[PDB]
């Protein structure tokens, strides 16, 4: 045993893995997502801004679970970054619906940790979920409803000019 | 034969004055375009100033190709500069479709260019192309076909609404 | 008509076309000197930089004409630019005087275009080509002819010490 | 076809969505590496540093990439992120060779990638390689050769002490 | 093999210990020119600072070269660096005709380089040789010309006066 | 007989003329000293960093006689650099013995030199290498015999760690 551990249960260590592997995944469709952006096609660059801020800021809470990992005595072990399940996303109102169900399924699997870690009677885990990551999931997924909720009101996306205009005073 | 050149083959010369003859008519047929929006009746001045800006760095383009001919011990025979294909260029997004096909054609010759150095065995001159031209065209045309997909996707020329919030968002 | 055309003659407008031609024209002419003084068999850095620096104006003056055009309610009819009536410009010296020769020219036209101003009782235009164009002109021709009468005096262009001192200590 | 495309064949495009993998990839492995260093029982914070940001740089290679298929009228597929092919990496000096190891593929997958934008005459893609690719390989390459021959040198991986002043002195 | 080897021929190699020992000689040669100018019978400073900076240069060009044989995994064999076939370099023409000479000669070889590199599939040798010598020779050759006929212009080197004025104006 | 010469013996000036060639000689060992210490299987950077700062040292030094030579009014005559007696200079102990034994050699050819100029009664230039050359000679010896007790004492070169901790510590 790491001679740091305590009070750090195997299922703790567990699904701290599958939370890192999580956050990476949610950093490539967010990767994506930014460079569909890009395209001559769609064009839309501070949508492609936006999306690479948040592939940037996702590969940072990765990165804060896996020093949680070895700060705990866990021990790191990395899986496959699935590819996300679209190439083409669509439209900024469609990219921004995937955003907003990708962090409602990172917020599912953080609330299960929680609860494995309350479960587990690791005050220290639970409340590193609680201060580093519940908060940043409500403000994330509050913010996507907001502009989901624009964007549908603006008359995106069949409206080009909806999302031309929620690209540069939402976004710039 | 002048005292500096080394393995600068005649056809190199040649193509390198026809390339200078291309620049400025770029030049020119931006200047056309510049003014257009300028008209009382068309009153885009975004427009106006970004197309005298690709105009005077046409020129740039132009003087960096003859200041190569003379480096190279080449002899500078300059053409008429042709005048534009249009004289009124209907909209915003029509001089944006003809400043993009513009370019492409800039881009061949510039391809060609880098062909024929290659085929003799110039690989000054290839580089010289590479480096200074070729990123700077391809960027070019990025950004021309970003700009056309903007346009249409926001309604553009039948809006003139889509023209006026492209030239002071995107332009401006 | 143009909403904003009041007092503009026909004549004038075509007239104003004529003279923005022949403004490239002037720009290319000195354009061609430039790169002349550049080739390595006549290195003389100071006059490729003055007739440069010429090129550059013309095209301002052009550039002026349009904007004029188009503040009348005139519509810009451009033409193709003509290539100088020389590739090699022979010395220092002849430059200059194929210059001077090249702005009267130029003052000639403005001339001609400030008789038909008053002749069609358009004070606007008349005071326009006073204001920006006359006396621009003439001191254009005293400039040129000074130089033409140092380097005349200094013994150019057979002396090309002559050419390479006046390089240094006037257009320097 | 994108409006953009021109002289991009559609091997190049495959190929560059390739290199995008293989640049992830190696960011993958490179974070692999750093927090092996920042487990308890291994505690080489410098080395941890080290190979965080090389992590870090090789997301900005692939990013880049991602850009030029975009600029280029190319269509970016991602794939699965492979993880790495260890989750213990024994050593400093090992890691440094591994590294080593993963560099020399890039470096050959990007030198394939040439040749491949060479037979297909797309000198814009040869250059970009070249210029934004090529001799940071090579840097890379001899910067970790160097790491490698001073570990051993000092007689790691035997010597703990080896690693723990070259993680200060070099590293740090 | 040396453990950063990829892709460097066994000629590359070859052909870049030549290449060092031709830029060290062409350093020995500007340092003997300088000192020429320095003595107290033939007395141009300007000349003998020109010289001397060329030579400077020229030692920095070499040693770009034993980092690049060293970045690629070659082993570096200096030779005899051979005493310039002057001692006495007659006048300021004459050296800059002799330097002129000496740059194209050094021109020839880099594009044999280049040639090689090219025929070896070597992208990273072809563009370093692009990038770092090929345009800086251009140039080179290009100014050397441009001094050699301002200097036959002037009556150089007969007219002592002429050398005098060109090493104040020119090269002071 | 140069203007200038006054009390400077012939056997003075070839003297001179030997001892340039002698501290180009040493230029060159040291850069060859230099490079063998950056290449990948060797890699000290910091003795590569010293001993390419004696290089350029010593090529100060060379000039300097070539000015003193041209003071006095004798006459440069530039030999052949003899290439170093190694291409492979073993270790940081090694090369430092080396150096060691060459500035030993440029001392003696110094001391020989300056007893010349007393035999023949020349003041000026029995204090020029008294002032300029003599004092630098024992300061070099000795902190070439300083660096080579250091090592040995820490092991050198059998131990690694101790030529990697001198490159630290006392070279960087
Ligand atoms: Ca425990
Ligand atoms: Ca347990
Ligand atoms: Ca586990
Ligand atoms: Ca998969
Ligand atoms: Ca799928
Ligand atoms: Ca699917
Ligand atoms: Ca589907
Ligand atoms: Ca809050
Ligand atoms: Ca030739
Ligand atoms: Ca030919
Ligand atoms: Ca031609
Ligand atoms: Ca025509
Ligand atoms: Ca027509
Ligand atoms: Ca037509
Ligand atoms: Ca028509
Ligand atoms: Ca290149
Ligand atoms: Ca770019
Ligand atoms: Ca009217
Ligand atoms: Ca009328
Ligand atoms: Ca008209
Ligand atoms: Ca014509
Ligand atoms: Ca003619
Ligand atoms: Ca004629
Ligand atoms: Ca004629
Ligand atoms: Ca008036
Ligand atoms: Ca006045
Ligand atoms: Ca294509
Ligand atoms: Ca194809
Ligand atoms: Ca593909
Ligand atoms: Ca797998
Ligand atoms: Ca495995
Ligand atoms: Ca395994
Ligand atoms: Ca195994
Ligand atoms: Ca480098
Ligand atoms: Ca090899
Ligand atoms: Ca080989
Ligand atoms: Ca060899
Ligand atoms: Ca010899
Ligand atoms: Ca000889
Ligand atoms: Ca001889
Ligand atoms: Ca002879
Ligand atoms: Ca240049
Ligand atoms: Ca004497
Ligand atoms: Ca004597
Ligand atoms: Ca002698
Ligand atoms: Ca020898
Ligand atoms: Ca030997
Ligand atoms: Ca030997
Ligand atoms: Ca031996
Ligand atoms: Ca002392
Ligand atoms: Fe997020
Ligand atoms: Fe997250
Ligand atoms: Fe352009
Ligand atoms: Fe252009
Ligand atoms: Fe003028
Ligand atoms: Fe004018
Ligand atoms: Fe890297
Ligand atoms: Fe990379
Ligand atoms: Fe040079
Ligand atoms: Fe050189
Ligand atoms: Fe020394
Ligand atoms: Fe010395």
């Amino acid at each position: 045993t790491s001679q740091v551990r305590q009070n750090y249960h195997q299922d703790s260590e567990a699904a701290i893995n599958r939370q890192i592997n999580l956050e990476l995944y949610a950093s490539y469709v967010y990767l994506s997502m930014s460079y569909y952006f890009d395209r001559d096609d769609v064009a839309l660059k501070n949508f492609a801004k936006y999306f690479l801020h948040q592939s940037h800021e996702e590969r940072e809470h990765a990165e804060k679970l896996m020093k949680l990992q070895n700060q705990r005595g866990g021990r790191i072990f990395l899986q496959d970054i699935q590819k996300p399940d679209e190439d083409d996303w669509e439209s900024g109102l469609n990219a921004m619906e995937a955003a907003l169900h990708l962090e409602k399924n990172v917020n599912q699997s953080l609330l299960e940790l929680h609860k494995l870690a309350t479960d587990k009677n690791d005050p220290h885990l639970a409340d590193f979920i609680e201060t580093h990551y519940l908060n940043e999931q409500v403000k994330a997924i509050k913010e996507l409803g907001d502009h989901v909720t624009n964007l549908r009101k603006m008359g995106a996306p069949e409206s080009g000019l909806a999302e031309y205009l929620f690209d540069k005073h939402t976004l710039g």
